[PDB]
């Protein structure tokens, strides 16, 4: 469009209080590995390259993907369902879309598999197949299961298994969240689960007495001739855990390790400091020392205990040296730091790899291969920017409210820390009401902020406005002089948010008061994401001052 | 060449019914059939209102009226309006939520209350001298919270109470909220600054940690100020519960005896099974005897509510201290006796229907019946009454899984037992277009049940969304000769779609399928399955 906005640099920067108060020695890492909104972490090795793969949900692209040689330096390679044909989240709701993924490489034929359940395009249980993940992957292959969590086990003997989450057959469930784990023979010919093979081997969980939820992010290992069966138990919140079961045979019976859950912080206490919570859904791997190691989920709520940037990634070294694998130290209270693997230097957000502790990203757009951490939700950044000769990014006003179970033209970046601040300088010149640009903070399109700027009758206006149940009200308003570019920020500090804008570049007016993130929060906004920060623009607004 | 619609063909079929016939002087409860939540009452004179809550249908608070409590007219909606209202974009779940209509003497006014979570109304409150021709745009009221609720009082006085949550960082426990009041400016239609009070924390017993004390009303009866909550959430622990202050703005107490109104306590296995019963509203009916309209469910043999949230009444006994819900507390009884003198009318002379009844629709008439609705935007924008009798719907270019407005004229299921047939009278061009039937809990919780081309051939297809995922269940392929009969048949949990091609036979396609995903237990949310007259140019299923 003529006269879009033109969003000329971004900075975020993070700024949490645990990075600050344990700095690194040489040999250390900070964990969580994924800051920010990076759930249900799935890994898988050839020789020495690492693969690791985080749900998605309705953002678009899906399946980010990350490469390391060493399980602490990580580069992001891209996103596994980078396509439409891959990934068909335009009308899909928050919290449907692309569920937890599992990829695993199978060495009998040289192939690497991503297998997950898509709630959108007809797709369900998918798989998609890459020789290499540099090149991308497959079309999907739909897959004739229901439920959630799929993975794909390789044995020995070349054969193959897909087990998943399912419910109890019909009229057999004894609770609410109770749950089965299914597996099936995989015809690897076929791409597809072979009629008749399917067999529960789970069926409610460890210990059914007990009512277990939701037992689910199945995987199969195989060690010293014996299968293991690790999942989740206990619905990915604040019960979250990771128990293990032990089979001769890769379909049962399973029989449950007598200690369990191996992973989890539900018993922990309330009020600890530097709180990790709702840790489960790991995956193993082995390590490039010798040693196991598991990738799973959790969260790091703020002072009022929600979560507002989603679940996180997070490691740990594993003992297998016996019968049942430890998670090294996995229930106790999550350290911040770990130490890296034998000989290796921590080079986060360095040299291409993505960062971590607390980092400034400086955004200023000069290059149409934009970072890969700048996301569109429901539909692909590419249909709304621009990347002008000089630097700097237009954004194509979509005719589409932040409302809308729609794309809107919004690039998005995931909220990484609990205290951060993210600002950007805006040329825009709105020409009537329906005009708007600037930042917004998303949970959803019902749980969401839109601050920005706008045109009414002869004046231009700063707006903050506050989106509740799809429910949007004007919180405040200012007449700005807009003579010059305008910079504009959200600040976070746990719950509280503040917007605020500068003309001069330097002093930055507070628009109304500080606002409470509670509708930031999944707590609050319900779902599976954490809070996205967007370069907003749109010719559909609907707010009036 | 748009799909007609030549006729539908609505038949309940409960056994409740058939059990239990009627004899002179009774009345079957719920009065409401189907998804007509959160009713509310008021009385002008012999005049009586009732509203019910609506969410994203259009349009929004059906209201009815009637001199006897039991022949009821629907005489159209409240929000009626896309300037009233505005759900084009709207949730399943957000919209209009529970309503309240109070008519006031004091300048022979009435006003209807309510929460719209869409186009930025929030609390809103609407006013009408006469609900027969219509109400005024919404007024924004400077309050939070949901199920308000206006008193007025024997000098004029005017109070709000609503329910709100607690004070930020006063939160006990999930679900703690607080019944608040406000003095209401009736000049300017406001509720005025520093007024507001917190006159129930919790509900009865803060200690049983109480949850979603909601639905508050304040009535004035021997001196002394009644304010009726319900309490503990409206579903499996749904109940009505009453305080009692000599102000307006409290203290107020519990009565001993609280609940008065629920069937949670019941046993899980009894038939005619009635059960979330509360958020009541009182009124003094034609007896002189006093009434209480309230919402309730009746789930199926899978414990399952298919139909929503239903509109029930039962007589009040308030000659003490405290209303009595008679039999309140007990199994609900199908049959209730009329008040003294009132004879069921029942489905005649333009009265509301109740029982086991046929709706037959031509479509002879471009008054088409208020029964008919559309969800997220109003059924006029695609129906068309043809000449001699028949629906043409345009087919707009939106898929049922859009969380906007589709061409799709809508019908309650008020059964648990009922089929729904339509005569078809469609050509599709390409793989685009589809006509048929939908039963929808939501664009994410659907059925389509539809006529499509696709190569050179028509298929009948049958798909199920689930979670905002479309999978094709059945197909098969038919000669298009003459118009095609749909129908849908729900028993329970079972429903099957059958098509006929003689008029006379109807196949099945596929199995008969769940109705588990046209439930609110798995759906989610605050409404019943909704029957569609459906039509797309953005069809997505392939054979």
């Amino acid at each position: 469009v003529k006269g879009a906005p033109v969003f000329s640099q971004v900075v975020y920067q993070g700024n949490d209080r645990v990075y600050s108060e344990n700095p690194l020695s040489p040999g250390e890492f900070y964990n969580p590995i994924l800051q920010g909104c990076y759930p249900d972490p799935s890994i898988t090795r050839k020789g020495d390259d690492y693969f690791l793969v985080c749900s998605s949900f309705a953002m678009f692209p899906g399946v980010p993907i990350f490469h390391s040689k060493d399980l602490v330096n990580w580069t992001q390679i891209g996103h596994v369902l980078d396509r439409t044909s891959q990934l068909k989240v335009h009308d899909t709701g928050i919290s449907a879309g692309v569920y937890a993924p599992a990829i695993k490489y199978n060495p009998n034929n040289d192939t690497f598999y991503m297998i997950t359940t898509q709630f959108a395009g007809g797709f369900g249980n998918i798989i998609v197949k890459s020789k290499d993940p540099f090149k991308g992957w497959s079309d999907p292959i739909k897959l004739n299961f229901d439920g959630i969590d799929p993975s794909i086990f390789f044995d020995d003997n070349g054969k193959a298994y897909v087990v998943h989450n399912d419910g109890p057959r019909r009229g057999e469930e004894l609770y609410n969240g109770h749950r089965v784990i299914k597996i099936w023979e995989y015809d690897v010919e076929n791409d597809q689960v072979i009629p008749g093979t399917d067999q529960v081997i789970v069926n409610g969980g460890v210990d059914l007495s007990k009512k277990p939820i939701w037992i689910e992010a199945p995987h199969i290992y195989k060690k010293d001739g014996r299968y293991y069966l690790m999942c989740a138990e206990g619905g990915t919140g604040g019960w979250h855990s990771e128990v293990i079961f032990v089979s001769d045979n890769p379909k049962g019976p399973f029989i449950p390790a007598p200690s369990n859950p191996d992973l989890s912080q539900r018993y922990l206490d309330h009020n600890r400091k530097n709180m990790v919570d709702w840790a489960g859904h790991a995956d193993l791997v082995e390590g490039p020392d010798g040693k196991y190691y598991g990738v799973f989920l959790a969260i790091r709520p703020n002072e009022k205990g929600r979560v507002n940037i989603g679940r996180e990634t997070f490691i740990l070294p594993v003992d297998w040296s016996g019968e049942f694998p430890v998670f090294e130290n996995g229930l106790i209270p999550m350290e911040p730091k770990l130490k890296t693997p034998a000989g290796v230097e921590n080079k986060t957000g360095k040299d291409g790899y993505f960062p971590n502790g607390n980092f400034t990203f400086t955004e200023n757009f000069t290059s149409p291969q934009l970072d890969y951490r700048w996301i569109g939700l429901r539909g692909p950044r590419e249909e709304f920017i621009s990347i002008l000769k000089d630097g700097g990014l237009q954004v194509t006003p979509f005719p589409v409210n932040i409302k809308e179970v729609k794309p809107t033209s919004t690039l998005f970046y995931r909220q990484q820390h609990n205290n951060f601040s993210f600002t950007t300088t805006l040329n825009y010149t709105p020409k009537t009401e329906k005009d708007l640009a600037g930042i917004t903070c998303v949970q959803s399109e019902n749980f969401n902020y839109v601050f920005g700027l706008m045109k009414q009758d002869k004046d231009f206006h700063m707006v903050l406005a506050k989106t509740e149940k799809g429910n949007t009200r004007l919180l405040a308003s200012a007449k700005v002089d807009m003579k010059n570019p305008i910079r504009l920020q959200v600040k976070g500090v746990g719950d509280n948010y503040d917007f605020s804008y500068s003309l001069d570049g330097n002093n930055f007016v507070l628009l109304g008061n500080t606002v409470s993130g509670d509708i930031l929060s999944t707590n609050v906004a319900g779902g599976f994401t954490g809070c996205l920060i967007g370069l907003h623009a749109t010719s559909a607004n609907d707010i009036r001052v």
